[PDB]
């Protein structure tokens, strides 16, 4: 059994559909009449990745309520964001966004990272379409990818057609390289990301034309909203030697320190 972690599917209300895949549907509810959660109805794999959101808690990760994993379909319930994807609450002009906030922004997701590489969890789709923000505009990182099991297969989201290219070092583009060092690289990106409110990286680009450019040495562009100090930091994240990125404890100090001058 999950113990602590079983819901009592009664306790639930259901209120508005959030999302909707071929595999799976979130729809935003309350649990015993006083918390908002979204839930999250779909197999095997599904489970073994709520185990491991089991194992995971801090204050910048979506967290995990509960499961429901005796009738079907099977449901997980985390805690509800109410200003939803952070990639399109970045998109909306009408929150006229200033700098400072943008920063924050930053320091959220990297607070997250810092936990994740602390606990050796290696996230590897990190990016702003993969983050949520509450309805205090606090952003919060989801331990898996939002599409999984709503609409692609544990087979099919980052695999081939649908790989995060754009968030991807060297290293991982031509020999699937994975480490603590391309989870730096995206975190770089998703900086951009934020600073340029929703672009999308090399947004002029095919993923192939992004491929050969970054093996070339390419980098993004420093957004007219981020200052040297700020870009310095994302930029620190692209060197094209994987062990000369910082980790995520001198990076959050890095973001912390520029905080403090501007
Ligand atoms: C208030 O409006 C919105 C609220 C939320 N909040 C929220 N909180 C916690 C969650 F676990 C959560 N999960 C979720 C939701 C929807 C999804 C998915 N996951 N997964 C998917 O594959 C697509 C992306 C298909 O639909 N959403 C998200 C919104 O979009 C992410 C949104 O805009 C619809």
């Amino acid at each position: 059994g999950y113990g602590s972690w079983e819901i009592d599917p009664k306790d639930l209300t259901f209120l508005k559909e959030l999302g909707t895949g071929q595999f799976g549907v979130v729809k935003y509810g309350k649990w015993r009449g006083q918390y908002d959660v979204a839930i999250k109805m779909i197999e095997d794999e599904f489970i073994e990745e709520a185990k491991v959101m089991m194992n995971l808690s801090h204050e910048k990760l979506v967290q995990l309520y509960g499961v429901c994993t005796k009738q079907r379909p099977i449901f997980i319930i985390t805690e509800y964001m109410a200003n939803g994807c952070l990639l399109n609450y970045l998109r909306e002009m009408r929150h006229r966004f200033q700098t400072q906030q943008l920063l924050e922004m930053c320091k959220d997701v990297c607070e997250a990272m810092e936990y994740l590489e602390s606990k050796q969890f290696l996230h590897r789709d990190l990016a702003a379409r993969n983050c949520l923000v509450n309805d205090q505009g606090v952003v919060k990182v989801s331990d898996f990818g939002l599409s999984r099991y709503v609409l692609d297969d544990e087979y099919t989201s980052s695999v081939g057609s649908k790989f995060p290219v754009r968030w991807s070092p060297p290293e991982v583009l031509m020999y699937s390289k994975f480490s603590s060092k391309s989870d730096i690289w995206a975190f770089g990106v998703l900086m951009w990301e934020i600073y340029s409110l929703g672009k999308m990286p090399y947004e002029r680009f095919t993923n192939s034309e992004t491929a050969e450019h970054i093996a070339q040495g390419l980098r993004l562009y420093r957004p007219h909203l981020a200052s040297e100090k700020v870009y310095t930091i994302m930029y620190s994240c692209w060197h094209e030697k994987a062990d000369e990125r910082p980790t995520f404890k001198i990076l959050l100090s890095n973001i912390l320190d520029v905080m403090d001058e501007e």
